């Protein structure tokens, strides 16, 4: 049933986990949604807004006074379990806690970890370059961000199988394991690199964030638990996910792959625009006070749900916006990749950094690659939208 303050020319059933169409084109599948209302009323999960023109997206994502990161998600207790942090605080205690987790996510440092890093990508490049094919999903995209991980906490060299396999529940969840069990998964794989980490910090990551202080005293273990959990999810679906579409992108415009081995300093350009061209993550929040957006309100506790490729790709918002160019000019602040405002991601940096290295790496030791010619590619929607399969193949 419809509450009051909805109109019924807003009410729509878009289902967020399950776009229609979306497992041929996660893009063109929220696309649908630029011809209606700029604000719809979903009645599938539970009930919920949906934003869905690019003013209203970018308006309420950075609205953090008013529409709260608490909730997590539209699906019932997910964000009571996660307790992200900061991901899932409001005002000056967000500050407090991502204040020292984007010191540990500098620039200076991001820079440093690249060769690391680069090292890290042409390593699992090499090892699938000899088979003339790949399933990229599983053999790279979702490998790779894991590999990562353990780079960045500096897991010694001889650990990482071991870790490697330990940490594959995660990078791909299965079923029926609970939020709550994933939860205590997590914490478990992360539990003894924090413990060494806080009792004899090295200069890795969690180090660098544990070692400063949380508003003038020491972080708390359970805050420790909370952050790293944070750090750990926040990279792997989203890095995964923008990987494969890259990579994607490639495989179907061969006129790219010529440019960027041609000129690869059009590498850090070609990133940006990549980055903003295929964006895939969406967010929740609560109204923690009634809001007025596009002529309806929403009140005090209704859920939003805000896609981000419903600003970068309206073209209400930006010109040509499917078009890949390199004359726009446009910080990569200006769209909503990374989000909007005082949540902005932390890892923005790091992540244009392992965008980079991926397509320094992949191009420069593979030859021409294209898709397959007899398998699809297929996608899926959610919080993360993501390839689920990309068959490519290659003269090796
Ligand atoms: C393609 C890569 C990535 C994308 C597209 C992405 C996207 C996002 C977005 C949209 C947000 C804002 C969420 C919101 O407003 O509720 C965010 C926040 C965040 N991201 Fe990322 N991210 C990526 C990579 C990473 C990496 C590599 C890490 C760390 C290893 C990371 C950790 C975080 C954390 C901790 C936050 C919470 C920041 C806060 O609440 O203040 N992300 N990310
Ligand atoms: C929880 C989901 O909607 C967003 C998670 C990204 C921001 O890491």
């Amino acid at each position: 049933m419809i509450p009051a303050h909805v109109p019924a020319d807003r009410v729509v059933d878009f289902d967020i986990f399950n776009p229609p169409g979306v497992e041929q084109d996660y893009f063109a599948a929220w696309k649908t949604l630029l011809d209606g209302p700029g604000l719809v009323w979903s009645t599938a999960n539970g009930g919920h807004w949906i934003a869905a023109r690019g003013d209203v997206v970018r308006e309420l994502w950075g609205d953090a006074e008013r529409l709260s990161s608490q909730c997590l998600a539209v699906t019932p207790g997910l964000g009571k379990v996660m307790q992200f942090i900061p991901l899932q605080q409001d005002g000056a205690e967000h500050k407090a806690f991502r204040t020292p987790v984007m010191k540990g996510l500098a620039s200076r440092f991001v820079v440093a970890l690249e060769p690391k890093v680069q090292a890290v990508a042409r390593k699992l490049m090499e090892s699938l370059r000899p088979r003339g094919s790949c399933d990229f999903v599983s053999d790279f995209a979702e490998i790779l961000p894991l590999n990562i991980f353990l780079t960045l906490i500096d897991v010694p060299l001889e650990d990482r199988p071991r870790l490697r396999q330990l940490g594959v529940q995660l990078t791909r969840p299965d079923g029926s394991m609970t939020v709550e069990q994933l939860k205590q998964a997590a914490d478990d794989y992360l539990w003894p690199f924090i413990e060494k980490r806080m009792a004899q910090p090295g200069d890795d990551l969690f180090s660098r964030i544990l070692s400063e202080p949380v508003g003038g005293r020491p972080w708390t273990v359970d805050e420790a638990r909370r952050m790293c959990r944070n750090l750990l999810f926040g990279g792997l679906d989203t890095v995964a996910a923008m990987i494969g579409m890259v990579a994607l992108h490639l495989a179907r415009h061969p006129e790219d792959q010529r440019l960027l081995r041609e000129r690869p300093d059009l590498i850090p350009a070609a990133a940006d625009e990549l980055m903003r061209r295929y964006p895939t993550v969406a967010v929740s929040r609560n109204a923690v006070a009634d809001v007025d957006a596009d002529g309806v309100t929403i009140r005090k506790g209704d859920l939003v749900y805000l896609p981000s490729v419903l600003h970068n790709l309206d073209p209400a918002s930006f010109e040509a916006p499917e078009e890949v160019r390199f004359d726009r000019g446009l910080a990569p602040i200006r769209h909503t990749t990374m989000g909007v405002g005082a949540h902005r991601c932390v890892g923005a940096g790091l992540a244009r950094m392992e965008v980079i290295v991926f397509l320094r790496e992949w191009l420069g030791g593979m030859p021409e690659f294209a898709l397959a010619p007899d398998k699809a590619v297929t996608m899926k929607g959610g919080n993360v939208g993501a390839c689920t399969a990309l068959p490519l193949v290659w003269r090796a």
